[PDB]
């Protein structure tokens, strides 16, 4: 019976603008006293597992508050992180690759990088291509001097694109005078929910080899996937495959542990490159960075992270029955990132849908910003369970207009 | 260089490390208290104003505007910022870019400062300083302006931008509010941009009243476009929270915020600006910030005191940032001589970093007194021949 309005309200209202999304207006308007319930995020709002905040609060009187004054961050978080995602990974131990810290998010770190590979580029016109529809890598590419170019990414599989979507990719490249130079992978795709397979994955990173372009793979969701489901493991098909001078590997620590907002996260590469990434293109938080380390060597965190699998499992169980009590529209849950997708009723648009849907539920869900088909919702499952199933309970049981097609 | 010499400094003996503006300090006790009070509410999510958190935007907000006596009545518009003000300036001269003809642009900087002139460049500015005097307290003149404008012209660049450092880092200078108001009126007169960096305003000695140039603006009608920039980690020893403030014209905050810093990151750490909300709207806050100014000042006269008794050089403590500058003995290069007193003394300053006079050394003075005064007695009681100079006539 918990909602997220008293959140809500703390980190989105404002005497002044908080934005141009509609979703703030939404918000804005929303009746106070009320409940509201966030899922338009991957953003549980419920907060960060509490062996991590503990971290954080026993540390308050030591003396964590300056510069940090090496460039790849605290040693003892370096090591318990890329300790942590070598296990979830796979990784194999044979490996020349390095790790550094990022605490101001991977959204900047994936900036720099583009510049990173930029600098050690000649300099030419250069394309960077990025899965579509996919997360904000086109907006770092544009504005670092690289056309981005999209390949194509299927909705209605849960397997992700095909080889032959990779390779009209590369001709649309040519087509246009550009070198293809870096390949984003995301393979536990925000926000479809694919798991691509390893079979395109491998064919992705022979491909990059042939054609001399860099590799920079997002595992942000690797480690989210439902239970049951095998996630693809780039890094330890590229290794296996002898692809390792040109890869880069990044993943935040935030969607793996309800933290976003703590901006921690890893950047693997060979040494020049990180070495390149961090002095090139002093660091602070010391205090996310201690609490992490003691929390990812605490086997708590592995603990905590299989139980979010099985709960996400569960709460996007509970969602598709739901849906299909309250709507007949298609949907689908493919388990390899913690996203539902469902279409929006005939005669609606996906954003007066949603708006209309939140007046009447107080549940806010998500555009699931598809390009090639605009009138998708999508919902994030990677919350607790106890916070999840009441956003559920609101759809199974308050009437709206929103499911009936116009 | 320097962090070589701390790590082969030999265990046993006490080291002081005054090179850097960071007082390897814990932050405020209270300010720590209000983030450790807080461990059990839900602030581990991105915040999703585009300005951040709302609380402390406003108390940051209200307390530099009281600081820096702003007018109650302004259109200006303050957003938080949440990875350095670094970043936020990049992001602010990307703004600008995207506000004006193309064409090629100079940003005019002070000369020394801060790093302003990178951003610039990476940008696609020309960087063109202008001429800021280490000797006097009150800094450059009118004409220091005029020159780089008229260098400015004589390369065919447009002067785009302006960005001010009027308690200057790092000769300890407090601008006047003469020159700050000449070039306000020049800036407006040319369509410039001002940007005014203000990272060490709160941090004068105690008796110096800085310079506020967003007051000498706005009574003046300099508004549409001024930048106001602040971080709050040097004044309240917590360099690592990244946390500041930047202010402008509406419009100008919206497109900087949504679209030029929007488009890279998303806006995070609520713990740090919770915390912050909550110290600064505890009267304590400005209580600790006038202690702090009255431990900057007798700090640089305790540093004045130690200077007479074991050298005779040049030596100056402006008071309007926190910074005592003083002249290597001849026959000393800074670098031999900051490495050699190093080693003497277990004491490790910084080189002043003035291009047009190399051999001076720079001193912060923005820490604990319990912690600084240790330093100075070591310089008095640790002999070292650093302080002798090493030429004969």
């Amino acid at each position: 019976a918990v909602d997220d309005w008293s959140t809500l309200r703390r980190i989105a209202i404002d005497a002044v603008s908080t934005g141009r999304n509609p979703e703030l207006k939404w918000l804005a308007d929303h009746p106070e006293g009320t409940p509201a319930y966030a899922l338009h995020l991957a953003d549980p709002l419920e907060g960060a597992p509490e062996g991590l905040r503990q971290c954080l609060r026993e540390a308050w009187d030591e003396p964590l508050d300056s510069y940090v004054l090496s460039h790849h961050g605290l040693p003892e978080l370096r090591q318990a992180m890329e300790r942590w995602f070598a296990d979830d990974e796979n990784w194999p131990r044979r490996r020349r690759l390095l790790t550094t810290a990022t605490m101001t998010g991977t959204g900047p770190a994936m900036y720099d990088l583009l510049r990173t590979i930029k600098a050690r580029e000649p300099e030419g016109p250069m394309a960077a291509l990025v899965p579509r529809p996919g997360w904000d890598y086109r907006l770092f590419a544009h504005d670092v001097g690289y056309e981005p170019i999209g390949y194509h990414v299927p909705f209605t599989s849960p397997t992700g694109p095909e080889p032959g979507d990779l390779d009209r990719a590369v001709e649309q490249t040519r087509a246009k005078g550009l070198r293809p130079t870096v390949l984003v992978l995301n393979p536990q795709h925000y926000a479809t929910g694919g798991n691509w397979t390893p079979e395109f994955v491998r064919y992705a990173l022979s491909l990059a080899d042939t054609l001399g372009m860099w590799v920079l793979v997002d595992n942000a969701y690797h480690g989210m996937t439902a239970a049951g489901t095998q996630p693809t493991s780039t890094v330890r098909l590229a290794l296996d495959g002898g692809f390792e001078e040109r890869l880069i590997h990044v993943r935040t620590l935030g969607k793996q542990f309800a933290c976003n907002g703590w901006a921690v996260g890893s950047v693997t590469a060979m040494p020049d490159v990180i070495d390149e990434f961090a002095h090139r293109w002093y660091p602070g938080h010391a205090r996310e960075q201690a609490a992490f380390a003691g929390w990812l060597n605490n086997p708590e965190s592995r603990k905590w992270a299989d139980e979010r699998r099985e709960a996400i499992r569960s709460n996007g169980d509970a969602l598709l029955d739901a849906l299909a009590e309250v709507s007949n529209t298609t949907r689908h849950c493919h388990g390899g990132s913690p996203f539902v997708l469902f279409e929006v009723p005939g005669g609606w648009s996906q954003e007066d849908f949603r708006q209309r849907l939140f007046a009447d539920t107080g549940v806010l869900l998500a555009s699931a910003q598809i390009p090639y088909a605009p009138d998708w919702v999508k919902v994030f499952l990677g919350r607790r369970p106890d916070r999840f199933l009441p956003a559920v309970e609101a759809l199974r049981t308050r009437p709206s207009r929103a499911w009936q097609p116009r």
